[PDB]
C-alpha cells in the first residue's frame, strides 16, 4: 500500500534481524570450522564497523605492550587509532598497542561453560598487559596522565547450549572469573544479552527485545565513559629498537 | 547441517534477498528511500553473482536517433566493449547497443505493475541498435545480428491470492509482443519465465525464488553471447 | 608559457567555477526530475565532503530523535560521526540521529517564494526533533552536559526566480520564517549567497565574488563556535527496544 | 532544454573537459603540478568513456629485446590478456604488446611539441612486438598479424592564429612515417585525424571537440581488436 | 644501475617477494596468522600482475554433483564467464568450471607438504565439470573440451639440503596421475615444473625465483584459453 | 619448525627492512629520476600513511597563507585534516593552508651538503608562512588562542655521499641553518637517524638499530607535544574572494 509511518522500533528491529539471519547463515552454510568462525566474527565486526563511532576502530587483531608481551588472537578488538600508531601491520593483519584498546571479545557460535573459561582467558591475556600513559598537550595545555580506563571484555555468540538459554549456569560460568577475566558484557544473538552490574556486583540477563541492538546501545553507552585512551609513551617500545 | 549442501548455499543465497527485501520494505517508510533500498538489493545479487561481462545498474538508455527511455531500475548491460553516452557522477546514460537485459524492481507484483514493467521493457526493445563488422584475432564477424533484450519484473510480494496464479497469469498474457516479458521472480513466493516451446508462461513455487531466477538469468543469457559491435560514428552525427 | 606566479584568489575561483558549471551541466543535461535533482544535490554534497574539515559528515539522509520522531528527507545533512552512531544504515541509506547534527540544507534548481518555504519547512522538521545531552568524560575529568547547538539551515540553488536574483522579494520570503524554519545561509550559485545577521536582526546579501567559495567558507567559520555536538544518551533511543 | 537531447550530452561531456583543462592551466603554477593535472583530466576522459578492455595511464613501455620507451603521458593498452612488466605503487612499465595507442599530452600545440609528440610515437612503435598462436574455445588461431599503434596529441590550446590552420597542418606533416599522428584534440578548438583514403589530415572546428576525438579513438580503436598474444617466455630470457 | 635493465625489474619483483615471504614467516609466530601472512603475498603476486581475466584467491571448489573441495589456498579462476556458487563476505565458493589452476602455499618444501599438495590438488581435478555449446558473434562453438587444470606447492624455503635435489625430485615422482605437480616456487631458491616432453621434473636453480615461476605460470596459463562454459542449470537441480 | 615465541624486537625490524628494500628498489629499478623521486617519496608517504595517528594526514602538497604567499613543492607535508578545510583539491594534487601543517620533509636518494641546503629552504618556505590562529570553542568553553606550533622540518634519505656516513660533515650541514630551515630529525635508511637536540642545541645521531622505526617512533613522540594544530580563520583566507 502506500501508507508511510515511520517507526524508530521497527528500525532496531531490522538491525537486530540482521544480525541474527548472518550469523545462522555463518553457522549452517559452513561446514568448515575455520570459514564458519571466520564469516561468524566478520557479522560482529561488520555491525560494529557500521555502528560505533568513529573514534572506535573493531578489526581482529594481536595486542602488543612495551614489555615485549602479547595477548592471544584477538576476534574482536575495539581500540583507538586518531591518536595511536600500530605497532605493525602487514597487508590486513595488524598488531596493536595495549594503549589502543577499548575492548575485546571473543566470538563463537554457542555459549558454554568451556567457551566462557576460553574467552575470560582471552580477555585476560589483553588486562595483563601494560600500559603507558603521558601528561596529555592539548589546547588548554597540559592533563595530568591519564588513569588507565577499564578495557571492556566480552562474549559475542549466536546461540547458547544450555536450557534455559541465560540462565543459573551461565551466570555461574560468568563468576567463574571476577579480576582479569571478567566478561563485562554480552550478547546471545537468538537469545538476549548480558552485563555485569558494578553496584550490585552481579550478572544481570536481559531476555529477547532485539538482542544485538540492545547490546550495541550498552557498548556504547559503557564506552562514552572510558572516553579516549591514555596518551602512549612510543618511547616505552623503542627500547626494542637496539 | 552435518556436511556441505549445496541446497543449503542456494537457500542462504536467497534467504539473505528475501530478508534483505522485506527489511526495505517496512523500515523505509518513504516511498523514494522504500524504492531505492528495494532496488539496491536486487542490483547487489546481480553484481556479486553475475559473471563480470555483466554490469547491473539504474540508467537510461538511449539510441543514435535520439529516442530515449524512461529511467529503469535495473539494467544489465556490457562495458567491456561499449561506452557510457554520459556519466554525472552516479547517474548514467548507456547505448542501447550495450543493453542486454531490463527489470522493473517494485515492492509487490500486481496487475498495474506488470503492465508497467511490460511498457518499461518494451520501451527500450523499441531503440534502434546498431551492429558493425566484428575485428577479432581470426579476422572480420560479419555484424553480429541483434541479440533479444531480455525483460523481467522482480518483487517482493504479490497483491494477487494465490500469489503466483490465474490473475497473475492473466497480467502476463496482457503483453505477448514488445513488451512481453521473460522472466521475473517473486522473493516471498516463486519464479516465472517465459515457455518459448509452449508458448506459455510458467510458475515455479518456492524452491529458493531469488536464486532460481538468477540461475535461469545466467542460463539464458549465455544464448544472448556479448553485444553486437557499436557505431558510435552513428551517435557522432549529434556533435554537429 | 613558462611563467609561474602561484595565486591564491585564482584558487577560490577555481573552486567556485566548478561548481558553477557543474550545476548548470545538472539542469540542462538531465531532463528527468529526480535524475536532475539528483545530480545537483550530489555537487554540492561533494563540494561540502572535499572541503568541510573531517569532523564533519555530509550526505543526504533521515534524522530521528529519541522520541521516536522523524524529519523529512534532508537533501543535505552535515553532521557528527566520530562520537555519534547511526541509528541505522541499509546499503548507502542512512538514518542518523538529532544529537548528531550540525546543519541541514535543501538544494534545488532555482530560488522562489514556494522554494524559500519548502526549505523553511524541511529545516523546521529537524529543529523540532528532541535532541539529548549527557555529562562529556574526557582526560581532565568530566564536562556538564553541553547546552544544545543550534542547527544551522539553509538552502542552496543554481540560479533564482526573481529579478534582481537576490532583491526584496527574496529577503520577504526569508523573513517569512523566523523561529523554528529559519535559514542561516544559503547560496545561488550564479549569484551570490545570504546570510542572517544575528547582531542586526536582518539578511545580508553578498553578490558575486566567487558564492560557492563564500557560502563554504561562510558555513567553515559558523559551524566552528558550534564546537562538537553534545553527548548522545543512546539509552533514551534503547526505550523504542521494547 | 525542453527535453533530453544526445547535442547536450555531447556538450557537456566536452564542456567538462575544457573548463578542467582550463583550471589545470590556471591554477596550477607549477610546471610539474600543472602537467599533473592537465594529464589525469585526460586520463578520466579515458577511464571512464573507453570500453573496459582498455587501460588508460602513465606509463614506461618496454620490448623483450630490452628496448626502453620513454615515460609516456597517456598510454591505452590492454590487461585482460597482458601482464605488467613491473609495478611500484603507481608506477608501471607495460610490455610493448600490450600497447593500443599513446599520447603526449600538453598545454597549448606548437611545432616543438608536434614534434616532441611524432618522436614520442615513434619511440613506442619501434619496440618489438611478439605475438603467438592464440587458444581459444574452437581450436588455435594463427598469430594475430601485428596491430598499429595509434598515435596522438592532446592539448588545451593552441599556440598558432589561427588554431588549427595551415602552421598546424606543417607540422602534423613533418612526420609521416613511423611517427605519423593519426589523431587528436585541442580542447578550446578543435580535433585532426589522419585521413588514410585522401593521405592528408583533416581538421574538425568546435563541435564538441573532446567528445568528437573520444568517438574517433572509440572508433578507430576497434579495427585494432585484441592486442596479439604476448611471448612472456621471450621477457624470460632476462631471468638468467 | 647506469641504465634501464629488464634483469633489475625481474629481479625486484622476486626480491620483494622473497623478503615479504621471510617477513611474514618471522614476524608472525602463530601459525593461522603466519599462514594467512604468507598466502596473502602470493596472492598480492597474482593479483597484481597476472592477467585480469584470471582472478586469485582463497576458495572452496564445488561442482554439479555435490562434490566439495577442501579449503585451497590458492585458487586461480575465471569471473569473467562463471558466477560465484556462494558468497559471505570474504569467503566464496567457485564452481569447478571456473577453475584454471590450484595451489598450496607453505612456509616450506617436505615430503609431506609435497604430498598434501598433490592430494589437494587431485580433490579438485576430480570434481565434475560440465562445458556446454558457445554462443559467440560468429555462432556457436562446440562445447569446448576440458582444460587440464593446472597443480603446484609455493613455499619460502626446502627443508632438504640440498634444496631443490633428489629428494624433491623424489617426492614429486610421488603423484603422477591426477595429483601431479606441474609447477611451484621456492622463493629463497628457485622453482620446479613437469616437463611433458621427457615425462620429468625439472629444477631451476636461482635466476629471479617467483618472477621465473610467474612466467612460467602465465605461458601455461595460455593454453588452457578460457574456462569451458558452466551449465548452471545443472547446480539449479539442487534448488527443489 | 611448529615453534612460536612472538617478539617486539622482529617487528621493529621487519618495519624496518620493509622500508630499507623499498627504498633501495626505487633506486635501482627506476632510471628515469621523475618516476626515482615519485618511486621513493611514496615508500616514506605509505610508512607514515600507515604508522601515524589518523589525527594526521600524510602526502604531497604546496602550503598556502591568508596573504596569498605559497610554499614549494613539498614531498611529504604532514597536516590536520580533521579540523582544517582543503584550500584546494583537483583530483589527486592539493594546496593545504598553513594552519594545517605539523611537519614537513623533503625525501631524496642520497644525503649530501647540497641536499641539506637544499631541504633547508623548503622547510623554510613553509615556516615563513603566516598562520592564523582563533580562540578556540569546546565543550567546556573556550580556549585563548592556542600559540604557534613549532612546525617540524627533516630530511629523509636512503644513503649518505658521506663516509662515515653520519659524520662531521652531516653535521656542519646540518648547522647551515638553525632558524627558518632549522631541520628537527631525519633517517637515512641505509644508516641511522638524527635529531636536533633543544637543551644541548647540538645535533645528536643515532646509528643503526632499525632507522626508519627509530626515525618514525622520534617523529611520534616529537608529534604529541604539538597537540592539536591552532584554529584556522578561514575569513582571513575570504579577504581573496573581492
Ligand atoms: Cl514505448
Ligand atoms: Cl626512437
Ligand atoms: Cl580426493
Amino acid at each position: 500500500s502506500n501508507a508511510s509511518d515511520w517507526s524508530l522500533s521497527q528500525l532496531f528491529a531490522s538491525l537486530h534481524e540482521d544480525i541474527q539471519l548472518r550469523l545462522g547463515t555463518a553457522r549452517k552454510a559452513f561446514q568448515h570450522p575455520g570459514a564458519k568462525g571466520d564469516a561468524s566474527e566478520g557479522v560482529w565486526i561488520e555491525m560494529l564497523d557500521t555502528y560505533l563511532p568513529k573514534r572506535y576502530q573493531a578489526a581482529n587483531a594481536f595486542v602488543v605492550d612495551s614489555l615485549g608481551n602479547f595477548s592471544d588472537q584477538i576476534n574482536v578488538v575495539v581500540f583507538d587509532r586518531q591518536y595511536s600508531p600500530f605497532i605493525f601491520k602487514f597487508n590486513e593483519q595488524i598488531i596493536v598497542p595495549a594503549e589502543s584498546v577499548y575492548a575485546v571479545f571473543e566470538a563463537k557460535q554457542s555459549a558454554s561453560a568451556d567457551l566462557v573459561a576460553y574467552a575470560q582467558r582471552k580477555v585476560a591475556s589483553v588486562r595483563r598487559l601494560h600500559r603507558t600513559s603521558l601528561p596529555i598537550p592539548h589546547a588548554g595545555g597540559t592533563y595530568p596522565a591519564k588513569p588507565l580506563i577499564p578495557i571492556l571484555g566480552g562474549l559475542l555468540t549466536f546461540e547458547s547450549d544450555w536450557s534455559p538459554a541465560l540462565g543459573m549456569s551461565f551466570d555461574k560460568a560468568l563468576n567463574g572469573d571476577l579480576s582479569d577475566g571478567r566478561l563485562d558484557m554480552g550478547c546471545v544473538a537468538s537469545h538476549g544479552h548480558f552485563y555485569f552490574n558494578n553496584i550490585d556486583s552481579k550478572f544481570n540477563f536481559e531476555h529477547g527485545n532485539k538482542p544485538a541492538t540492545a547490546f550495541l546501545f550498552r557498548l556504547i553507552a559503557q564506552l562514552q565513559f572510558s572516553g579516549t585512551v591514555p596518551m602512549i609513551d612510543i618511547d616505552a617500545y623503542g627500547k626494542w629498537l637496539a
